[PDB]
């Protein structure tokens, strides 16, 4: 497949009520092509009154007896389907715009990310009229049932790493419970989720069922996150950020809250594992995406036996790795999203040498034709050092000793993150035993980012509150409901 | 059965790994009799330096090999079943202490209370190794399953209004889950909680797993709120201080918050009734535990056809309310908890007189010594009313009258509040239509208040976050953990 | 939508292995248009030879490693989308098979067989990579799972009566688990299956996943049924061959088995009912399809205080009923299956004036063409008469008449039957006792004939073995798998 | 603990209704001791007439509106945990029964079977409230919900060879569901069971919800089988008689069935696994309960480079098996159960002799008196001898050999059979990709005869049908009641 050549950008606009409507205040804000520095359009700029606007659109149309209530719950998904059926035809022109935007390389752009959408919007579809409630063999004469209820108006916050892939992972469960969503991109990469606007009004979904609000994150999410008629907040994003989140919410009006904030993700190989495979794949584990990954691998344990030729594998392949431009189909890796996250990356690169971590090859150096930078591999790096304990969100691998299992485990578990953990073995018991002592909430064996839509992904600890994905996902937007009725005599 | 004659309070102190301490301070505070006034006993007052030892046993409790994690998930379930045999055998011991701390009659701590307390710990002992994870069938080469891991050091807060049946509704899904607790009741009525101690020594619990602080909010309450090492908090109690609980989770350690807010609960009767027996069963909804229940039917919607009637029954069945000793098994109605929720009660029954309300009944103060309040019942109320709005933990019954069913729906849902709700008609219709539509957790229909181990209860809105009892409490105490491994062919 | 005209009937070979066959013998039977009682087509014979190469089809193609076997769940899925898809583009084509074959009208089977068919394939669609195994916390150093794997081959015969709508609710789940399937559609009406070979190779399901092989019953079905081969038989239809069906299973391979057989299903009508929707809902209770359907409520037991007026309109609803031709738009009912059918309704009706039933309109057939039966409605049956003991397949309604509660419900109850029953009240009590004292797997609260996608059926006493449609028919068609490894040393 | 002192068999009569009858024929049948031969005592012989007072006292107590069927879920429950409770008070007493009875040696009695005996009823203590159904989203104006009802009287046919726990996995789910049960324990071994009657009483078990029936297969069991008013039999479990049980309850009235059958059970040992671990537990897979359990574990497969060596270590811990008295607190292994068993072991052993396998140790019967057999070891076993197909229910180890898990994977599951699995390897892929491919209900990784109350257990082909143990033991034993209501408006 192709990029689809001269890709105008059809949608600026703020999407409420299923219309298209300027900015309350009439500013607009630039997006920006990460790729060259070029600004790409203006898109419209919501703050707080924009928000009060898809809040009241959003509680209308949940309302009782409305068309999204009284809609069959089969209904609900049928739209879903038919949403994921949009997308498929529309796959070029949004993998293009997630590369014009998020500066990806076109060709994972296209399958990858988007197979993900689809994958998710159909797998969701399926749910919407198989989510059930309880009857419960109560004490006394009594018949007590529960309903899975939907929660309401719900509000969305997600980064801009993953556009459109996190765009689906927020609103596809929610709009299978029958919530109704207020959704804010990131202002760096908003034009996917606005596409998104008109595939949704094409699709047939009623008005104000989702509303798309493109903005700044203190203005128009902590509108979100301290509006009184939000039900529920779902943040995807930094830690501290998903502080003020929680804060928030309990100073408003106490709207249920989940938080997926990942972390420092260890990786940990032994000596029992395929080399030639596990070199690839704690590569991809920590360069994918140009390493802004939470599930990124940074920390790399290898066993005392396989450190010296792992590094030796590691930096022959991470100096292979084609970067360049995502539109060309030779480019693995493309340009960094922003020049803040380009320049705080190379503050921990600077700060790798400054605490004596040999920078094997790597540190950066290529033409500024964007916002690109040269694939690093550091070894002999230490748990005190600052790059083992700060995320870094760029294609920096860092690769370090151990020799016993036990000390493996804590040095994993020594963290107060943990969204997900690997570990490379094919010896059964250490695969198992490692993986049930990991404080993390997705553990992979033998493999590494390997995500489905079937399969629930969250964090322990703080890194945080709550669990999206697979069935596990949709309990975070339900609302449980017991009703017992006082019947003359039981029996069974 | 009959109260324990002499009741010395033999448990007095804090209790840290299985051992009873002094506070760290050597200060203690005083316990009151609500029916004399008169001091009972005094308890050592845990502050912040307390609820750090408790926290650093409870954490060594859970670390990886302990007794408590290396225990059979069956194991756990016969300790909390042992448990409630300890309490059934001291059945009387603890209703009388419940009676003399509480203010509440002997005869319905004996019945009501300590059978809530027995049946709970029953019904979570048989489900400890009956918590399930799955395995799901993703795409692609991957075997994957989730495990449901216990959280970590669970803090938990608890109110006065049933110390002993809330310390168990708190301690009894966590424990089932395999977590350990650092629990602070209420300063009011500690002494419950206190004798629970002894008997989890007593049951064979290992040391640190259950952790009880008497003290005050600001001090030992607000160090479980914000400390730091503790990963669950779980909070009943008012909604201002809930607030509070969310917001210091947030800014602290990004801890789970668990919330039990209650609310203004409407209970709706239909002209199509058994009206005695729904005057009675209204009665028992505001009268029952001295008006201090959070499914307090406050608001008592009546149809105007039989609105009249229904006033002239509840004010009778008002007049007749036995008010004395709770230690006199002729009594229904013992005292308020203390002189601040004495005097919030009047005060509240002054605004209802003065905004135009019908006190038909009562309104003032009984007797001199304790807290004791004549049964008071409003007619006439409106919704704009102070008293309509505003929850009345005391025996104050306040009935409005409404004309058609989608009236009453619309003004039973406009609160805040969302904890609970009643209707009572003998059409099947009316009820399935009113009990789809109230926003709230629990709705009864023909029945109040029907609380069971089986059945969720929590609330919506304000009135709380999550679910306690029945198999949904446990999903607030375990936290998922997904593992995929890589496989050659996988066949599905 | 209009009949599609002059219909060609194109498909009348066996399908086996995505290939159109003749027979082994080489014989051939006739099917016959009920509404003119002259042939339609001939359809190959399928035999024991045959069945035989069904099974090995189905054996090699559930065999591991097979496309089948490799695919991914949520691909099983979207092929069963597809063929919904398809379905419905040649809707109207297969409504005229149906009515043209069986005798129902199109509209009635456009609007109501053709509705369930699509949305049973679309429902078992989404469940395909949603069936998920467990994780058990079992004593001991062991971790334990479980796999839901697919049976096998699995074989399944169906009657004449709902010939699409059997197919599809036979194979939607069992490809939706994985199974291959060997099904054997009703002699009578075997073209609408055959059709769907068409759209199943047209969809793409891998060869030899559906075998559908038309034939007879003590020879294919009982080739199908005695097969070593076959590791599940699922089958629709009468009582005493559902008895022929578990012995040869029990005499030869041990075979999973699974039976849908009669009903006999009780109607009570209280007097508090809205007499108007009650007589209509109990007509079509019993004359929808031509009488000929299992769920139908031949046993309408009616309060006493309106008995007579309810028998006055069911008679004049009776006498206003259309009978004609199925492709006339103005037809509400059409003619029975065949002859033999048509005889035995007949010699019933007869047995009902024989004895003291009182005929109230209708009682004879219409003409010569076709097996059609007017409209007959009985009076004042009691429980002792032939009428009220054996199944009526046709459009025979017979009122019963009683006066207490406890009375229709032993008098319901007193069947060695019992598959569905329904009771019309406004008061929630008594709908509530009569529907939990009932012997039956479905019980119709105001309401009769409404199935849906999900919600189990059938199916107690010797009216049936298992369950269909929901989630719980998946479980009929999936065999659980434990897997316990043991680790090292366990915790949580 | 030691055998309890000259034990008196106080227990012989037949229990219906909670009382101890003579049989109805005044019959008797003796009781052997397989140790030595000599007569224990005589038991009332349960015929045709016995069943049918049986059926009917079991009928009765499941009357709607009996104590059985009104009692609270969570009270069926608590008799089950207080006959725990008995059974642990008499644990010696029982232990010494089955060994005396059923010549296990004691301390495996007291320490494994009883063990099993009291988790087993502690564990379906805990579901008997926790037993759901669900609330359902249909489509259209309609509420739908299931109910989980018990069957009703369940037959129930058990085997000798674990003569007390086979007792407490039949009534203990079945109960807990809230059926009655008529019970047939072997002729060989009634006397646990017996006593279990005197325990049902202490506890406070309604009359006739269990009712033990000591008697022949011929009669007693052939009655329950082809009862009439017998819901459901559960069997345990010849091959042989199995069919006859489904044959019969097709020939009956269809009533449902569950089979618990034979196996000749698979145990891989791969090259790079524990050697002294895995000889260890195939010597106990073979030869634990005197080789008599279905889940032998008699086909040994070995990987060509460890064949020799494990045949030597096994031959080895074999000549050191401990043969002697079961109440010698030194026997590892008691005597086979009667001379029809002793004899077709002997059969069995010589066929492999003259068929070309290897006798390395054993073969001969030990003694005079009793039913003791020498520890076997059959080498250089091939798949087409007898002994390879064949249960062999006796201390007879056979061990072939292997190249290639595809060869290994493809004979083990060459079989009718398919009960059990074992694989020993440190190889997680091959430990995933075989225990995926074995066609058996239970696979065990690493070790051998695990078995829990929380994991389900069955057999794949003719293995059996259904599943026991666990949350799917409780599947068999309830029925699925769908109830649908239609509702006015309907909203999420
Ligand atoms: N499937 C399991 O879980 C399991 C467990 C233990 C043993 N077994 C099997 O038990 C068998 C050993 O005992 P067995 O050889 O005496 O088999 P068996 O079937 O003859 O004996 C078991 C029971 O079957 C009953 N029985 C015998 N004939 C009957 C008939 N015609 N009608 C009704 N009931 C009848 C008897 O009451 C007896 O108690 C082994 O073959 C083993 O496979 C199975
Ligand atoms: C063929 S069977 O289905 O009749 C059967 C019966 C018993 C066992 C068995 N065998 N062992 C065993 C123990 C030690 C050694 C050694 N060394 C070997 C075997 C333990 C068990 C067992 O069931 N435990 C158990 C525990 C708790 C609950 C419960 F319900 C059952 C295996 C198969």
């Amino acid at each position: 497949p192709s990029p689809t050549p001269n890709l105008e950008i059809k949608y600026t606009k703020i999407f409420i009520n299923n219309e298209w409507q300027n900015s309350e205040s009439g500013r607009v804000f630039p997006v920006y092509n990460p790729a060259t520095g070029e600004q790409v359009c203006e898109v419209q700029e919501a703050d707080k009154a924009d928000i009060d606007k898809a809040v009241q659109a959003a509680r209308l149309a949940f309302s009782l007896g409305s068309v999204w209530r009284r809609m069959d719950a089969s209904e609900r998904g049928r739209l879903l389907d038919k949403l994921a059926d949009l997308v498929e035809r529309d796959r070029a022109v949004l993998a293009t715009m997630e590369s014009l935007n998020g500066g990806k390389p076109f060709l994972q752009a296209f399958y990858v990310d988007l197979q993900g959408v689809i994958k998710t919007f159909r797998y969701y579809a399926g749910w919407a009229d198989k989510i059930h409630g309880m009857t419960i063999p109560v004490d006394g004469d009594y018949f007590t049932f529960t309903r899975h209820e939907p929660i309401g108006v719900c509000g969305q916050i997600i980064p801009w790493n993953f556009p459109l892939l996190m765009f689906a992972w927020k609103i596809a469960p929610a709009l299978c419970c029958g919530n109704t969503v207020v959704i804010k991109p990131a202002e760096q990469t908003p034009l996917s989720a606005l596409y998104m606007g008109a595939l949704i009004k094409e699709a047939g979904f009623p008005p104000g069922v989702i509303n798309i609000l493109p903005g700044y994150g203190p203005t128009a999410g902590a509108a979100i996150a301290s509006h009184i008629g939000i039900d529920k907040i779902a943040f995807t994003g930094s830690t501290e950020v998903g502080k003020l989140i929680q804060e928030a919410a309990g100073r408003s009006n106490l709207k249920r809250v989940t938080l997926e904030l990942g972390g420092k993700s260890p990786n940990i190989i032994f000596a029992d594992a395929d080399l030639d495979y596990a070199v690839e794949q704690a590569h991809q584990g920590v360069f994918f995406n140009q390493g802004q990954c939470c599930t990124a691998g940074s920390r790399i344990f290898v066993e005392e036996s396989i450190y010296e030729e792992f590094v030796r594998r590691s930096v022959e392949r991470a100096k292979r790795r084609v970067v360049g431009s995502p539109f060309d189909p030779t480019t693995e890796q493309g340009p960094q999203i922003d020049k803040k996250q380009y320049n705080k990356i190379l503050e921990l690169i600077q700060s790798g040498v400054a605490e004596g971590a040999k920078l094997e090859c790597g540190g950066k150096g290529l033409g500024r034709k964007g916002f690109f930078i040269e694939p690093t591999v550091f070894s002999n790096v230490t748990d005190d050092m600052r790059i083992a304990k700060e995320e870094i969100f760029g294609p920096v691998q860092e690769i370090l000793r151990f020799k016993t299992m036990d000390e493996v485990i804590e040095r994993a578990n020594n963290s107060d993150f943990g969204l997900v953990a690997a570990v490379f073995t094919n010896d059964i018991n250490k695969a198992l035993t490692v993986s049930s002592a990991m404080q993390a909430g997705t553990v992979w064996i033998n493999c590494y980012n390997a995500l489905n839509a079937q399969s629930p992904f969250g964090g322990f600890k703080m890194s945080g509150n709550g669990r999206e994905m697979g069935e596990f996902g949709l309990r975070e937007y339900s609302e449980v409901k017991t009703v017992t009725v006082k019947i003359p005599q039981k029996n069974s």
